[PDB]
């Protein structure tokens, strides 16, 4: 079996990737969030207080006859950035882009926090991480991906994320047609529920390669691309009149500018992120200022390959008893 789906940018600033997703008898279509750093399938739906729910679309259990109520099952999860929801647990079918699976968790929420409220053209998220990560309890569900492997042609999914252009999650299969040279595969440790890996090392602009080992996560659902304090510091070095604001939360540039290009290594083989893609944008509408696309991982924790990376590549997530993340060039 295999799956193929548009994923659209929600926004002219590529913020998020939605991707529609198909759920319930008969089919119930809704625009999730799919997002490698976490592993719970969760959506706004007829449970969910009303005062709390804002343009969304919602997923409604009893008009599907293939829904099943998750006795005494329920779910409480929160991201990086303290966004939060909660709720209890059906089994339905899903589809994605041509790929069922039945009884796949759809968890329900009955409460969403106030982000995910202003959010209107997101109406859930769909978690590939590891299964360890799922918040359901007492017993823990498998993801999409967990619950699709065996059906799979192949046991992975591609991430091919556009800027400012859809693109196309897959799954099942590698679609040679997509990418430049040959993919470079790296190993992934499960220790954290991530797909965690660790980067050879960077260069900015036409300067030095630097081997030093970057520790990171790939997170579809992470907007930027955050490394370490003093490569952050080394990369926009190079532009004039760039400085780190407290007031916006970051380094900003004058839009102004040509930004160099950000090379990363995976293991001997390089991806290059486009100086045009680390603009990010304006901080506000009509500012001369514009936010940078790189930032300091520092106060998250843990490095986070998002978006401005992964946009960047054709990347193979590899979901063999031993999982392996492929880059490839595009």
């Amino acid at each position: 079996s295999t799956g193929s789906a548009t994923t659209t940018p929600i926004d002219s600033l590529d913020d998020a990737y939605i991707t529609p997703v198909q759920i319930g008898t008969p089919a119930q279509t809704l625009n999730l969030d799919f997002d490698t750093g976490s592993s719970d399938l969760w959506v706004f739906s007829s449970e969910t207080t009303a005062s709390e729910v804002d343009g969304q679309t919602i997923y409604t259990p009893s008009k599907s006859t293939t829904a099943k109520l998750l006795s005494g099952a329920t779910w409480s999860i929160s991201y990086g950035d303290g966004s939060s929801s909660s709720g209890d647990v059906y089994t339905d079918t899903v589809s994605v882009g041509g790929l069922t699976v039945t009884g796949q968790a759809v968890e329900s929420a009955k409460k969403v926090s106030s982000s995910f409220t202003e959010d209107s053209t997101i109406d859930g998220l769909l978690g590939l991480a590891f299964s360890t990560l799922n918040t359901v309890s007492p017993t823990q569900q498998k993801t999409f991906f967990d619950n699709a492997k065996a059906s799979l042609d192949s046991p992975v999914f591609t991430a091919d994320l556009g800027y400012h252009a859809p693109g196309t999650y897959n799954f099942g299969f590698i679609d040679t047609t997509a990418y430049t040279g040959s993919i470079t595969y790296t190993a992934v440790s499960t220790k954290q529920g991530f797909w965690e890996w660790t980067s050879t090392g960077y260069a900015v602009g036409s300067g030095t390669f630097k081997s030093t080992s970057i520790d990171g996560i790939a997170d579809t659902g992470t907007t930027l691309l955050y490394l370490p304090a003093t490569v952050v510091s080394a990369y926009w070095a190079q532009v004039s009149g760039a400085k780190s604001s407290s007031s916006v939360g970051g380094y900003v540039f004058p839009c102004s500018a040509t930004l160099p290009s950000f090379t990363f290594g995976v293991g001997s083989a390089r991806i290059v992120i486009p100086g045009d893609y680390i603009d990010f944008g304006p901080i506000s509408t009509g500012s001369s200022s514009c936010f940078g696309g790189i930032q300091s991982s520092a106060g998250i924790g843990i490095n986070i390959f998002g978006d401005v990376a992964l946009k960047a590549a054709f990347v193979v997530f590899n979901g063999a008893t031993t999982p392996t993340l492929g880059f490839a060039s595009k």
